[PDB]
């Protein structure tokens, strides 16, 4: 079931970048094989620098379920969550995080080297207990190629 | 000018708790001695675990200035920003952060031990360039007293 929801996140990223909502990032929040929220980066549409794919998905899932905690749901991120999105994932009480592409795949096309210490385990004050899975195989390949595909769809300006 | 805007952030914290919007946290975003945003925690009001005081202040400052970067403004936080809010402050490019109370003052009344390595200078992956000032003297007294005065007035989240 992981592959289906991670691919849906990659499809959210492509749709969002295509319609100009924001960067090529998508996220899907799943409650026990049922999709609760499916969104992409909305920074340019919302004029909100905090409207990343993960944060947007969390806001919409929490509105739909009338709760501020998602301890029964899991989040699928087309790309490794930034420090802000990882913090938001912690606060949301989400029980599991699956992500497809390493932050370096996004850095390769000009994004900030803005990596979450708590996700990679390099923190002194911030420790994460959350279950984290880096996608492998085909899911990782699909997520990983998103950034070169969108840089070359937009290369000729 | 720091004490005046920090005091306004503390006032926002008290407002939000009194009207039930959220926890005792407030934030003020200032552009060149003029207030662009003044907000408090809206987690309970919005059913949104990302609606901290800093995040809310940022979205509203970006709506008022209709831009997704705040490199000319500064933020005053009644309490030390968590990893999510500090990440949002990084992404917003805010140039200065003044905060009143250490996170431990909020932890003492039941909040998560949720501390931002990049703020305290222990981050490896997350590099912060903005100037950060922890308030002392009366600013610290006011910000710390927020938590003993609001004890058992609000719902913990
Ligand atoms: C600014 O740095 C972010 C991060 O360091 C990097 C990783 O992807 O892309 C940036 N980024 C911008 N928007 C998003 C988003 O919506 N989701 C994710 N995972 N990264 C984003
Ligand atoms: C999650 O824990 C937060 C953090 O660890 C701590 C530091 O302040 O207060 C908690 N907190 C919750 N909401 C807020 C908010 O809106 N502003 C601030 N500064 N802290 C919050
Ligand atoms: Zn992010
Ligand atoms: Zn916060």
């Amino acid at each position: 079931s992981d592959h289906k929801f991670l691919t849906q996140a990659v499809e959210e990223a492509y749709k969002g970048v295509d319609c100009g909502d924001g960067g090529p990032f998508g996220a899907v929040i799943v409650h026990n094989n049922e999709v609760v929220a499916s969104c992409h980066n909305m920074v340019l549409k919302y004029t909100d620098p905090t409207a990343h794919a993960q944060v947007t998905a969390i806001r919409e899932a929490c509105k739909k379920l009338n709760k501020i905690e998602l301890s029964e749901c899991e989040i699928y991120a087309s790309c490794e969550p930034c420090p802000m999105c990882f913090g938001a994932i912690h606060l949301s009480r989400l029980k599991r995080l699956v992500y497809g592409a390493k932050a370096e795949a996004a850095i390769a096309i000009g994004f900030d080297d803005f990596i979450a210490d708590a996700l990679r385990g390099t923190g002194v004050y911030q420790k994460s207990s959350l279950e984290i899975k880096k996608a492998d195989g085909n899911g990782a390949a699909i997520a990983e190629q998103v950034f070169q595909n969108t840089k070359e769809k937009f290369r000729l300006y």
